[PDB]
């Protein structure tokens, strides 16, 4: 059964699409061909959904570039859909807005920035051959099983210092905060309200034990950044830490499987990234572009009307990142990789003062992915008549990838 909140009085029928963020129509057929089912030539650039406890979302690229660029206009304050869950979240600094924001984000930074990250390329590298090495020789995988959940995970953990027994409950809590359970929007509220304080449950000790420490690892170095003169408070720091393993463990594996199993019905990209190794990397960033998979909101800080459509001080408006980096009237053929795109613009990081701290680290994941997989496993294709099981929230998911190839 569906849930329907009524439409509020500044909501036209005419903008009304019935559109379910959490179970999208057509999504069988795919995350990214299920979003572009809601980009048609004609539609609103912003639509109403009585679903999910009722909300706008932005259907053209040109909007969700907008939107995440002016934080005075539309707030974090709540990103999450519904409404109960995103009041529940508490995540640092994605629940900021400068200025309170941007020392937070400093601090992360100190950990996540390019020059950081690019000391990480081996000890990426090692773990990637490690796992490729285990099965490339059968001549077959289960793509996601056996490399998308493990190789992230992986390398984000080590990074953090963290056990790799703990993937397994990490990875329950990001499904419960990403995509969580429930029919209605007061039970999602209740599903994320009880990830976020698992999160926070497992990183206390983990902060308390690592102020004023002397580890190398992640969380030690951000933790231990000064806040406006002063050791950063317990309450931001339990939101700071587990956003950093939220962040870190959910989207680059998503990301994988998608980008892998177009890569696998398509052996003729695949082969340009084999003859052109420079193809492969400056081709990432089309990557980028062509597999988004966060779908998530701000808060219309007052009444106004933006591009053409009232809004209201408190409106919810969703941003599936897809329909920028996929819009047709940003790319031609916004379907297909092509390594030479000139022009990638996309919001698969979204923009702003929020753009994903970690896309050092996600670009370079992918990098050395791609460039190890392929010198073991230069050609692969998805079992026939194999279908992947998609999941959309506010991270896509996608599971049930069988590759098959002939050992070389
Ligand atoms: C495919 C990979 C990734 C994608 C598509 C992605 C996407 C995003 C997006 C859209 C945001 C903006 C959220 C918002 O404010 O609405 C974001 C923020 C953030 N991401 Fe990423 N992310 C990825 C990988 C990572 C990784 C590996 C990390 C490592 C910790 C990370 C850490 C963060 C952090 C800390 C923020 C908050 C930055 C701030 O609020 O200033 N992300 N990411
Ligand atoms: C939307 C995100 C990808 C970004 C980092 C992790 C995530 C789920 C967040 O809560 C902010």
């Amino acid at each position: 059964q569906k849930h329907r909140v009524a439409p509020p009085p500044h909501v036209p029928g005419h903008l009304i699409r019935e559109i379910d963020a959490y179970d999208l129509d057509g999504l069988e057929q795919g995350f990214h061909e299920a979003w572009k089912r809601v980009q048609q030539p004609d539609t609103p650039p912003l639509v109403w959904t009585p679903f999910t406890g009722g909300h706008w979302i932005a259907t053209r690229g040109t909007l969700i570039d907008e939107i995440y660029r002016s934080p005075e206009r539309f707030s974090s304050r709540v990103i999450w859909v519904p409404r109960e869950a995103g009041e529940a979240y508490d995540m640092v600094p994605t629940k900021l807005d400068p200025p309170e924001h941007t020392p937070y984000r400093k601090a992360i930074d100190k950990g996540l920035n390019l020059a950081e990250i690019r000391k990480l390329e081996d000890q990426i590298r090692t773990i990637a051959v490690e796992i490729i090495e285990g099965f490339a020789d059968r001549g077959h995988c289960e793509f996601g099983s056996e490399f998308s959940t493990v190789f992230p995970v992986r390398v984000f953990l080590a990074l953090a210092g963290l056990p790799v027994e703990d993937a397994t409950k990490l990875g329950l809590l990001a499904n419960e905060m990403t995509r969580p359970s429930g029919n209605t929007p007061e039970e999602q509220g209740r599903s994320l309200e009880a990830a976020n304080k698992g999160f926070f449950e497992y990183v206390a000790p983990i902060i308390a034990a690592r102020r004023g420490g002397s580890g190398t690892d992640l969380i030690t170095r951000i933790l231990n950044v000064e806040i406006d003169g002063k050791p950063m408070p317990d309450d931001r720091a339990l939101g700071l830490v587990s956003l950093l393993l939220l962040g870190g463990l959910d989207a680059v594996v998503n990301f994988l499987g998608f980008m892998m199993i177009y890569l696998s019905r398509h052996p003729e990209t695949v082969a340009e990234m084999r003859r052109e190794p420079l193809k492969l990397q400056r081709g990432v960033e089309e990557l980028f572009r062509r597999f988004a998979v966060v779908s998530d909101a701000r808060y219309v800080v007052s009444d106004m009307e933006f591009h053409g459509t009232m809004l209201k001080e408190g409106d919810l408006i969703l941003l599936p990142t897809a329909l920028h980096g996929l819009d047709d009237r940003h790319h031609d053929d916004p379907m297909t990789v092509d390594l030479s795109r000139r022009d990638v613009t996309h919001s698969t990081f979204a923009q702003g003062p929020h753009r994903c701290a970690g896309m050092h680290l996600a670009r370079l994941e992918v990098t050395v992915m791609l460039q190890e997989w392929l010198a073991r496993i230069p050609e692969f294709r998805l079992k026939d008549r194999a279908v992947p099981i998609y999941h959309s929230g506010i991270v896509a998911a996608v599971e049930n990838i069988p590759l098959e190839w002939e050992p070389q």
